């Protein structure tokens, strides 16, 4: 049967890109103050710029909102890159291209920050969509999505389609382009092809999952599966790269280098620091391998796999001389805090955060970048034993 899209109001409500973030328009306060907010499934605080900053064109003005409530408490939030400090409060919030509801939510008014805001990113705040366990200052600060579900009839689920262009976008092109969809309270069947396969959410803090096998061009990386989830594996729209635990990163890059060995790349490229360029239209996608991550299934002893292409893990960037060449950075990097399935991997898939059923669904995205010979894939089932042992304690 033909797939129908039943959430037209929310389709195409995101803008942005993997390197700077995907954001949604929101309003806060009375009268409403419009702000662009980065969608982050890897944190749990809703926070907005609330004081002048060289990189902000607008910010939340609490003194102009008649519905503002002061919680008289400070908050500090550190991330992998950047940190900020602010003042807690509550106010009415709406999502113009979202459900037609207004809710009262906790808002951290950012007063000081370091390496958080990004010049020309067009966003002024962050929407932490994960669970209260990781909220700052503590788990008593109800996150936005928990408030939304508690105060309305919106189902306890959201889904994300992050759309990478496959080429660089400047600030003006980002403003004029659709970056994807955040469907609040449902699944839009126009956003994916094939079937949705679900992995259990291991624990409700981050969106934690369990990886049970890793392949590079079908070749098993052959590590003990606990290594892939050391000390956790999470799905994170607020991180650019696919981040892997140090030992896994070292094995994966050795395997990716071996598969792409018909061309030699500098160490700076593999460390994700240096771009590489090819003459216009000549990027040799076929020399780079596909990467498959097998995820624990919902059925006992069953797994499924998601497969990404180099069009996902090679992030388009502009040249140092803005030439006609096609340039990229390697968007796989090391981590000391476990695996992070970041925006570059999410760009291949439609991802369903089914909080109600404690599971995350993946399907091939209708907007993923590919070539005439290969596409991203979500396939299953595979018989996989002792998958619970892949989880790190
Ligand atoms: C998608 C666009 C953002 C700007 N790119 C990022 C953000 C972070 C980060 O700390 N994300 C934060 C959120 C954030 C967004 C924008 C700016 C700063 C931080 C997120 O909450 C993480 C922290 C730990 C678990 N989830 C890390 C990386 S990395 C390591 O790939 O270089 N890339």
């Amino acid at each position: 049967p033909g797939r129908r899209g039943s959430f037209v109001e929310m389709v195409d409500n995101l803008r942005g890109k993997s390197g700077q973030g995907y954001y949604v328009e929101m309003t806060v306060g009375s009268p409403p103050q419009t702000l662009n907010i980065l969608v982050d499934t890897g944190s749990s605080n809703f926070a907005v710029g609330a004081a002048p900053h060289p990189f902000l064109h607008r910010y939340y003005q609490r003194q102009l909102s008649s519905t503002y409530r002061d919680l008289r408490k400070g908050v500090y939030v550190p991330y992998t890159q950047g940190k900020w400090e602010g003042e807690l409060g509550t106010d009415l919030v709406s999502i113009p291209h979202g459900p037609n509801v207004t809710v009262r939510a906790n808002i951290a008014a950012i007063t000081e920050s370091d390496k958080f805001f990004i010049n020309g990113s067009n966003w002024e705040g962050i929407l932490g969509l994960a669970y209260a366990e990781i909220a700052r200052p503590d788990d008593s600060l109800e996150p936005f999505f928990d408030s939304l579900v508690k105060q309305t009839h919106v189902p306890n689920l959201f889904s994300l389609q992050l759309c990478g262009a496959g080429f660089p976008l400047n600030q003006s092109e980002v403003l004029a382009s659709v970056g994807g969809s955040m469907i609040i309270g449902g699944i839009d069947h126009s956003l994916y092809t094939g079937s949705l396969w679900y992995t259990p959410i291991r624990r409700e803090w981050y969106y934690e999952v369990i990886i049970v096998r890793v392949e590079i061009n079908g070749q098993d990386l052959k590590m003990d599966c606990k290594e892939y989830n050391y000390d956790k594996s999470i799905v994170d729209s607020g991180t650019t790269n696919l981040r892997l635990p140090k030992k896994v990163f070292e094995a994966a890059v050795k395997s990716i280098k071996a598969a792409s060995s018909t061309e030699k790349f500098p160490d700076g490229f593999w460390l994700g620091e240096q771009l590489v360029c090819w003459q216009a239209g000549t990027t040799p996608w076929n020399i780079f391998p596909v990467i498959s991550l097998y995820l624990m299934g919902e059925v006992t002893n069953q797994s499924f796999r998601i497969t990404i292409l180099p069009q996902q893990y090679l992030r388009p960037v502009e040249d140092v001389a803005t030439s006609q060449d096609d340039c990229y950075k390697f968007a796989i990097s090391q981590s000391s805090t476990g695996t992070v399935m970041g925006a570059v991997i999410m760009e291949g898939f439609y991802v369903v955060f089914d909080r109600a059923r404690k599971r995350i669904g993946f399907a091939v995205s209708a907007c993923h970048v590919h070539d005439e010979f290969r596409t991203a894939a979500v396939e299953g089932p595979f018989v996989t034993l002792d998958m619970e042992d892949c989880g790190y304690n």
